């Protein structure tokens, strides 16, 4: 029950929320049925329309107009947006030249710069150059303050995790809003579009902007608009608000459109509907500056012009239906889409098996436009599985189709045109960025970046302390002319040890032979001076990485490549080696194909050992360091030591034979040499963090050998390319990838044929961060470089996405 029989005189968008069952008049009133019966007559005034007219000047005060042209109104700070142009003579906004924001420009009692953030709903990233004659307010903007020329959504590129992970800087698998709908089976509750389940508040986690703004004495205007509030009039009140006195005042506000979205949906993204959508947005923007200017605060705010996701062509006769693969499709429940997630109809029924379900949807049609997946498989990149929300079994839907279960589904429920929720990679889903103010830097182009790193800047635009968050705090520095945070390097948790030749051959019992038995004083002072550190310089070119948690490690040094050897694990956390251009690829001699030998540097008791791997039918082994690329005859046995050795399935060891065969040394050609540093991962929880040793679920049939879920490289070369990796003296370039270690290559349709037609494609799939990388191992790279570390966190969060342009 709500008593509606109060009033809302001289409380009209209030900001403090009142206790039911009194009546309200904050701006979400609408959406709960419990705005006071005045509301819209008193709140929502249309009266007159929006704009003076060269006869509304120096009126008579009118109380029932929406607003004012009279003379008292700067002082009451409700005059129509465009007042001053009308008038008073003065220019719009956008017809002024634009002028270096060098420091804030405020009223007095401005303790800080106000924020201001205007949200577009589906707003692709390719509007900013092909609408651009449309757009001359958002224009004006990108071009006199900071852009990116796109900014990447997180997955899935849908409306509410969308704009909840920019509040946040939480990735949805940790906020919660894991879709545009959802069930909760702890909860026993769903979450739809429509109705009041949504307005719980035990779907949302994590700490939004501005509950972390009233935390630390900062006021906040509310976010969010009820549907029905005319645009003209919430940017109107966020005016108004400014008009506050001091005490009163919010520092930091939200405006959001639902165009175009809303449209694109219609007539899909490039319609020529869509035109006119995009002159409105830009008519808006025209009037929050137009009105900043009346109060001469266009020279005082920050404004961020920042977009959900984009739109893509998508319509009905691009359906895929599970019922043309499933002969059970009425014990399942789909939620469909550009974005599948299948559980059980019932929990009472026992006969339900998700690997059938998975196997019967697994290239079953040679076109097929839709790839199932368990979540713990889906890329880590997308970061999407640590939630009870999230199906286990999860369809990743090619971009410009739909699946749904029955054909009845999609008639019975063409309509669209447009849609949205796609591979957060895919072109058309990314969205815009353009930051304009102050703290802001002048006429800035920034590379692109993820939507995730914005809260911090939000945090930092108005000095206030983050809360836990995925962003990598100073990796957007760059954006800034001040206010910067400034980041330290984590402390090193574990320091490793030195060994030298500790061991004798004989000591060692792993079941292991090799055929080294073979023979110089000149050539003997060199092969110490390798297992000392010589070439060290050549292989580790950023330094060690450090061990950020409490372990047990060796760093051991070869020829060709170097190590830090986990005692814990039984193999190495890291292996680092440098391949110049010129470097030659040799294959293994046919002696030395079944060599392991034992490093005498390793106690037989933290090795592993050779018989594990002949009990173990199932699992078999590769090297880390590859025998493939070794630099002499003689620096190849250094490739075969049982401390080079990890765990991999047949299946497994065809992936990874290629990627260090073929792809290593072209990249080396196209790059001009290429740093590499790759290892294993250990995620059995899927959360994307390291997992401690008592978290291992499968080990080597007989032994305490643990099993890698994954497998991970970095590799780094020179941006400036006519410099080689070894020797470059300026920023670097990066691409990476960690790949899931799988018994099949079921992922993979085309896995029959050779290795050429269909490894490439897997590992792009599978490309990742460097910042993904060290969450998932707890080390933490690029230690020591000449660059600074800001641009070394822009590095880290850098990803390869291999989209066209
Ligand atoms: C992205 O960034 C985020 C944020 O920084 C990272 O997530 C953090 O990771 C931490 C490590 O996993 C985690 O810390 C744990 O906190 C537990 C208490 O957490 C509560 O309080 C926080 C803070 O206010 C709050 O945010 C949490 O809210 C969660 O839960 C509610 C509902 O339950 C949700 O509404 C909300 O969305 C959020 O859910 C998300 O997180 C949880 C995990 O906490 C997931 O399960 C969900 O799927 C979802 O993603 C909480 O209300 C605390 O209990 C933990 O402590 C245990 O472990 C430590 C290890 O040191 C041990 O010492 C303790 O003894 C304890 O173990 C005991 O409990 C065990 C389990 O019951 C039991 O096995 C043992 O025997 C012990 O009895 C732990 O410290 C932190 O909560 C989240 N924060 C957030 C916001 O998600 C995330 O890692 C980043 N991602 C990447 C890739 O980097
Ligand atoms: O006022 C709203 O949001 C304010 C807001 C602005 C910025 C924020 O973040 C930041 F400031 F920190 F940046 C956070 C919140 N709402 C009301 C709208 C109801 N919606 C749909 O119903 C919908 C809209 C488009 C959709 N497309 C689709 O497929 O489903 C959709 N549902 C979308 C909701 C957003
Ligand atoms: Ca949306
Ligand atoms: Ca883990
Ligand atoms: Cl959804
Ligand atoms: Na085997
Ligand atoms: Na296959
Ligand atoms: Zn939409």
């Amino acid at each position: 029950w709500t008593a509606t029989s109060g009033s809302c005189k001289g409380r009209c968008f209030e900001l403090q929320e009142v206790g039911p069952p009194d009546c309200r008049c904050d701006n979400l009133c609408k959406s709960y049925s419990s705005c006071c019966h005045d509301f819209d007559e008193l709140c929502l005034k249309t009266a007159r329309g929006w704009e003076c007219t060269k006869d509304r000047c120096g009126e008579v005060r009118n109380e029932e107009n929406a607003c004012h042209c009279s003379e008292d109104c700067l002082s009451r700070g409700d005059c129509c947006t465009n007042y001053q142009v009308v008038c008073k003579g003065e220019s719009h906004w956008v017809d002024d030249d634009c002028e270096e924001i060098k420091v804030p420009e405020c009223p007095a009692g401005f303790v800080r710069p106000p924020l201001i953030i205007f949200s577009v709903d589906g707003f692709r990233a390719s509007y900013m150059k092909k609408g651009s004659k449309v757009m001359p307010n958002i224009e004006k903007l990108r071009s006199c303050g900071t852009h990116a020329p796109y900014m990447r959504p997180v997955y899935p590129t849908k409306t509410f995790p969308n704009l909840y992970t920019l509040a946040t800087g939480l990735y949805p698998e940790s906020h919660g809003i894991v879709g545009n709908s959802m069930y909760d089976p702890v909860f026993d509750a769903s979450f739809h579009l429509r109705g009041r389940e949504k307005f719980n508040h035990r779907w949302w986690g994590g700490q939004p902007l501005w509950i972390t703004a009233t935390k630390q004495g900062v006021r906040a205007g509310t976010f969010f608009w009820s549907v029905s509030i005319p645009h003209e009039r919430r940017i109107l009140t966020i005016l108004q608000w400014l008009s506050l006195p001091d005490n009163e005042r919010p520092s930091v506000y939200a405006f959001y459109s639902e165009q175009p979205d809303f449209s694109g949906h219609k007539y899909g993204p490039f319609g020529p509907e869509m035109t006119n959508p995009l002159r409105e947005i830009d008519k808006t923007v025209g009037q929050l500056m137009d009105g900043l200017k009346q109060l001469r605060l266009h020279r005082c705010v920050n404004v961020i012009f920042v977009g959900d996701h984009g739109m893509e062509d998508v319509t009905c006769d691009r359906t895929e239906f599970l019922s043309n693969y499933l002969t059970n499709v009425d014990d399942i429940t789909l939620v469909p889409g550009t974005l599948g997630r299948i559980r059980a109809k019932s929990i009472n029924n026992s006969k339900y098996d998700p690997k059938t379900i998975i196997a019967a949807l697994t290239c079953k049609k040679p076109d097929q436009h839709f790839k199932p997946y368990m979540k713990q498989h889906l890329p880590k990149r997308l970061h999407y599985a640590n939630n009870r929300r999230i199906e286990d079994i999860h369809l990743l839907v090619d971009r410009r189709w739909h699946v749904a279960r029955k054909p009845l589904d999609v008639y019975k429920k063409c309509f669209f045109q447009g849609d949205h929720g796609f591979d957060n990679k895919v072109n058309s889903m990314q969205t815009v960025f353009v930051g304009y103010g102050p703290t802001f830097k002048y006429r800035t182009k920034v590379p692109p970046f993820e939507n995730i790193e914005l809260y911090n800047v939000m945090c930092d635009l108005l000095g206030l302390k983050p809360a836990p968050n995925n962003g990598t705090h100073g990796s957007l520095n760059h954006l800034l002319r001040t206010n910067t945070f400034r980041p330290t390097m984590p402390d090193e948790v574990s320091r490793p040890n030195y060994p030298g030749i500790m061991y004798l051959q004989s000591e060692f019992d792993l079941g292991c032979t090799c055929d080294d038995k073979v023979e110089n004083k000149l050539e003997e002072l060199n092969k110490r001076l390798h297992t000392k550190g010589s070439t060290k310089e050549r292989h580790l070119l950023y330094g060690r990485p450090a061990v950020l948690y409490r372990t047990s490690y060796d760093i051991l040094y070869h020829t060709d490549f170097e190590s830090g050897y986990s005692e814990i694990f039984l193999m190495p956390l890291w292996t680092s080696y440098t391949i110049s251009k010129q470097a030659e690829v040799s294959s293994i001699p046919e002696h030395l194909t079944n060599c392991v030998r034992p490093d005498v540097r390793v106690s037989p008791g933290f090795s592993q050992n050779c018989l594990a791997y002949k009990n173990d039918k199932q699992m078999s082994y590769g090297f880390l360091f590859p025998p493939y690329l070794s630099s002499s005859p003689e620096a190849k046995y250094d490739a075969f030591l049982v401390t080079n050795m990890v765990p991999m399935y047949p299946a497994f060891k065809r992936v990874w034979a290629y990627f260090q065969r073929v792809l290593v040394k072209k990249y080396a050609s196209e790059r001009n040499g290429v740093n590499v540093i790759s290892g294993p991962i250990f995620d059995y929880n899927y959360d994307g963090l390291r997992d401690t040793e008592d978290e291992i679920k499968q080990y080597v049939e007989g032994s305490s050998i643990p099993v890698p879920t994954h497998y991970y490289s970095i590799i780094t070369s020179c941006l400036d390319f006519t410099q080689p990796a070894d020797k470059c003296d300026g920023p670097l370039s990066v691409s990476s990838f960690i790949l899931p270690h799988r018994p099949d290559n079921d992922e993979s349709c085309n896995s029959s044929e050779d290795e050429s037609k269909w490894v490439e494609e897997l590992m792009k799939m599978h490309t990742a961060r460097v910042r993904d990388i060290e969450h998932l191992t707890g080390l933490d790279f690029y230690r020591k470089t000449s660059r600074s570390y800001s641009e070394i966190l822009t590095l880290k969060t850098y990803l390869h996405t291999y989209e066209s342009e």
